[PDB]
């Protein structure tokens, strides 16, 4: 008898606009605006080292403008023909509105419009549709997940020592994260997460060495070997009240595709000795055994399948072995990973392939072959938390969004402690369990 | 006959949380609901090199969680006495609200709930009010202001060089800042700055300096001098095809407090060397002559009055001198340094104070006497971007958010950026003209 205006959830207006990023450099933020008065309004993150098969951010090339980093082509895409396309459809239906866009589009790899135009709008419809339909986020994205009422709080993996391209050490491996598998909630977690931060910090002023942050807010101090930023860590988790390898387990990210040159893996800071696969992957194995590393992700190079192969039937029983550059949140390439025993967990990144539909289709691959799902954030960010209710919402069990500093951070996990405080147990922390191979 | 939702403007609940900020360490954050479904929210940001005169940020002390930096006693100050008192009171009676919490701490410095409990919920209801009436934020505030639809939109002072405290280099000088005063919007001005801050990392690693960040996303590296930060900065201006005092001029913090002792100030970067205050005036002022230096911020320690007033009449007709641990955002000592020909600029702190209608009132003050006021962040922030519709409601002039660099910082220059976007020319960007002695 009454229409009320959650139904009213056609949209009526999208506007793309250049914003910045955590780095510095431009984003695009899309607002998709329905009949009934709801507004949704996200923007792109934008990757470091990026894998060669992700989708294609449209940037503009012109110098005079942040050195070539411009975003205006990306967001006259949104305002111009995405809109045209979009208005008068139906924000509800997720994968109406993103075959729509990727159809028009019209190439594999989103170069038309830019995957950077197009998630911002995919996520911002997506927020949209959530408040048309009286709900958070989360609950949004697991009735597209397909998995209604189903959450649980992500064990984040978080980035504290850094090294490899762009930091000044001797430390090749790019990332070292602690995660903070003891803790009861994920309240519990990031404050775990915080004190280590903090006691590394005075760890490493005590050896003379440098605290101020990378892009994702963890220190790149001056240290001579890749061994020696697992110790720092040790040192600081212990200072911290913490145990080693019982409160808290060990990942890395070594990016080995930055490190992969005429078939070798160059150690640039470990003598500059050169690997092949089978010693890079024992040069791992060895680091696993002095160390409670449970997570080691993209391991070689991107190509190196054959090495993959090898990782997997070495590692893959006992290590997580995350596929990112690897995989680049792609079904068509981690089908054919699932196929050839390649790798055992895929980070998940939804700018990689520029769409909410086709994230939600990699995570849904990767759970029906028994692979876990990280949530994973990029270099580049913004103020938005969308990867928090994504986690939550597909119960993928694993987030890795920084360490504890900077808000491009630090708001993903506000946003978790928002989430845990409304959903309690319905979204339990089931910590190591969530670690393939534990 | 019929009521809008809009008029049901009544406090229902308010819930307070502790969440983390930019720095890794707790933070208040409020929601104000009203009786219409009408909800604000906000976070109180957190000082690093604090006033003595500051209201009290209360934390916990318990060793136990984080460091004893917990917030859990303010936030069970939001959540039993100030909730308990608010609510039935209309949102839109910002004064009353505010009056409400600060006659029910009953202390001179909000010792008992905190200036941090305090804020967050003052900030909230100001949100949540703003949408009980159908408007934006900044276009409340100029109405709480008393000058509605009044805005102009903020010159910046970006923090790209640091030393002092924080800063592991003999700089002692903590914060070196670029404005771009030649720029014709807001838009343009960030993407001054953005491009600047890039062309620094590159003279930076020319150099074989550092460039990773600090709390507000400005280079630390190991410089000879303060003057060597000037030089820099120049560099880095003229690389990006900008001209150093027509397109771009340059501020300065002293934070001079942090290195006065026993009635000298001691620059440990220009080798220990002790300076009387009205030496070191003459210090600053011969910095001015070589590099087009035009805001110098705390450049005596917070209780030399008699400096200041030696300093107001050496710089105050060229320079704008601001202060911040001068005056605290406090009106009681706003108005004596007035009175004694102190400064001519004031740094404009919310959480220094503790509410909004105090911080009105001190921007109305400093404006009355012909100061300017400068809204500005702390060291520890979060995602909130408050100060920029703070700045352009109140038509304050400038602003004072950091680096281009981490969401902490570029949240508030994005929402600057949608704001210049919705009000075009009735928020004029008026370049060098706002700052006091041009
Ligand atoms: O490889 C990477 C970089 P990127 O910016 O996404 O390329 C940061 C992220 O943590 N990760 O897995
Ligand atoms: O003195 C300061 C520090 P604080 O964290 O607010 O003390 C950073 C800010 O730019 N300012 O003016
Ligand atoms: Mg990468
Ligand atoms: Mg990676
Ligand atoms: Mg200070
Ligand atoms: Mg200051």
């Amino acid at each position: 008898q009454q229409m009320g205006r959650g139904s009213m959830s056609k949209i009526v207006k999208i506007i793309g606009r250049e914003i910045i990023d955590s780095r510095g450099n431009p984003t695009v933020e899309a607002e998709v605006h329905l009949e009934g008065g709801f507004v949704g309004m996200a923007a792109a993150p934008s990757g470091a080292s990026t894998g060669s098969r992700e989708a294609l951010e449209l940037r503009d090339g012109d110098k005079s403008r942040f050195l070539g980093k411009g975003v205006t082509k990306a967001v006259a895409a949104v305002n111009g023909p995405i809109a045209q396309a979009l208005i008068g459809k139906d924000a509800k239906d997720q994968a109406g509105i993103d075959k729509i866009m990727i159809d028009l589009d019209g190439t594999e790899n989103k170069s038309k419009f830019g995957a950077n135009a197009i998630l911002a709008v995919s996520l911002a419809n997506a927020k949209a549709a959530a408040a048309a339909k009286g709900m958070p986020l989360y609950e949004h994205i697991a009735e597209l997940n397909g998995t209604p009422g189903k959450y649980s709080m992500p064990v984040p993996m978080m980035n504290i020592i850094n090294g490899g391209e762009h930091a000044d050490n001797n430390v090749d491996i790019q990332e070292f994260m602690i995660q903070p598998v003891g803790a009861k909630t994920v309240k519990e977690a990031i404050r775990m997460g915080s004190e280590v931060f903090h006691h590394l910090a005075k760890v490493l002023k005590a050896k003379g060495m440098n605290t101020a942050v990378g892009d994702e807010g963890g220190y790149a101090p001056n240290l001579g070997s890749n061994a020696e930023a697992l110790a720092v860590i040790a040192e600081a988790v212990k200072a911290a009240g913490y145990e080693l390898g019982k409160d808290i387990t060990l990942a890395m990210d070594c990016a080995a595709s930055e490190f992969y040159k005429d078939g070798k893996y160059v150690l640039a800071g470990e003598g500059n000795k050169a690997f092949t696969s089978e010693e890079f992957t024992h040069f791992l194995e060895e680091l696993t055994k002095q160390y409670p590393i449970v997570s080691i992700e993209d391991g070689l190079d991107e190509s190196d399948w054959d090495g993959f192969a090898y990782q997997t039937k070495v590692l893959g029983d006992k290590i997580q072995l995350v596929g990112d550059d690897l995989f680049v949140t792609n079904t068509k390439i981690l089908k054919e990973g699932i196929e050839k025993g390649i790798a055992n967990s895929i980070l998940i990144k939804f700018n990689q392939i520029g769409s909410l539909t086709e994230t939600l289709a990699a995570i849904k691959m990767a759970k029906d072959a028994g692979y876990t799902a990280v949530i994973s954030h990029r270099s580049g960010e913004t103020e938005d938390a969308t990867i928090a209710d994504l986690a939550v919402g597909t119960a993928a069990g694993q987030i890795k969004t920084g360490s504890m500093s900077r808000s491009d951070r630090v708001a993903k996990y506000n946003q978790l402690i928002r989430i845990e405080e409304a959903l309690g147990e319905k979204a339990p922390y089931n910590g190591r369990k969530e670690i393939k191979g534990q």
